Order: C-alpha cells, then sequence, then structure tokens
C-alpha cells in the first residue's frame, strides 16, 4: 500500500540526512 | 499502523536536522 | 490521533530548518 | 482539518528551504 | 482537495532542495 | 491516486537528499 511506500520514503529521507549531518560534522571538524 | 510510523520517520527526521543544525553551527564558529 | 502528530512533527522539522537557515547565513556573513 | 494544517506546515518548509538555497548561495560566491 | 496540495508542496519542497544541491555543488567547485 | 504521487515526491526528495551529502562530502574532502 501506498501509506507503507510513503513511510519507507521517509525512512531512506532519514537515512540521507544522516549522512549529511556526518559530511557537515566533517566540514566542522577540518 | 502506518500513520504511526510515518509520524515516527518525521520524528527521526526532526532529529537528523537538529544535528546538522549543530554541525552547522560548528562551521559558522570555526 | 495521528494526522495531528504528523503536522507537529512538521512543525518541529520547520523549526530546525529555521535554526539551518540562521547558522547558514551566519557562514555566508563570515 | 489537520490535511490542510500538513499542507501549510509543508508550505513553512519549503519556506525556509529557499532561505537556506540563498544563504548558501551567498557562501558559494564568498 | 488537501492531497493534491500536500503533493504540490512537496514538489515545492523537491524544488528547493534541488537548488540546495546546487549551490552545495558551487561551494564544493571553489 | 494523490497518495501515489505524495510517495513519489519522497522518492524525488531523497534522491536531492543523496545529491547534497555528496556535495558536502566534496566540501568536506575540499
Ligand atoms: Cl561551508
Ligand atoms: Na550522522
Ligand atoms: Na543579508
Ligand atoms: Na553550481
Ligand atoms: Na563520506
Amino acid at each position: 500500500g501506498e501509506l507503507k511506500a510513503i513511510a519507507q520514503e521517509l525512512k531512506a529521507i532519514a537515512k540521507e540526512l544522516k549522512a549529511i549531518a556526518w559530511e557537515d560534522k566533517a566540514i566542522a571538524q577540518g
């Protein structure tokens, strides 16, 4: 169903934001 | 249910964005 | 209900994006 | 209704991301 | 309807994230 | 239907965030 697909896509979004957070941490640390 | 799953994923997203804000703060500082 | 919880989480997301915008503004200024 | 509230919060979110893009452009110019 | 309004606001958010990716590219370039 | 349109726009958002992560990675490297 589409609500589950939406939940799954939000999970993917959370994962990409976690990647952004880590890269921004690396910029900050530098 | 999937509506709760969606709300929980949005909660995770809010938490990652708080992390990003914290790292960007550190970028501004350095 | 869960729709209200989703609207709430979106509000928290908007709040964090405002913090990000203010930090990116600080990076730009410096 | 909460669906309208959700649409409104997504509108606020789009507005914040436009503000972020503006500052990131200024960072790029610097 | 509000579901279409939500889909249209998500399309606006994607467009803004595109702009952010483009400016981050410009930052990485310089 | 609009729930599929929403899921599709969330997919486009995840794709743009993957692009931001990659550009921020490039900034971190630089
Ligand atoms: Cl930077
Ligand atoms: Na992280
Ligand atoms: Na200014
Ligand atoms: Na560019
Ligand atoms: Na990396």
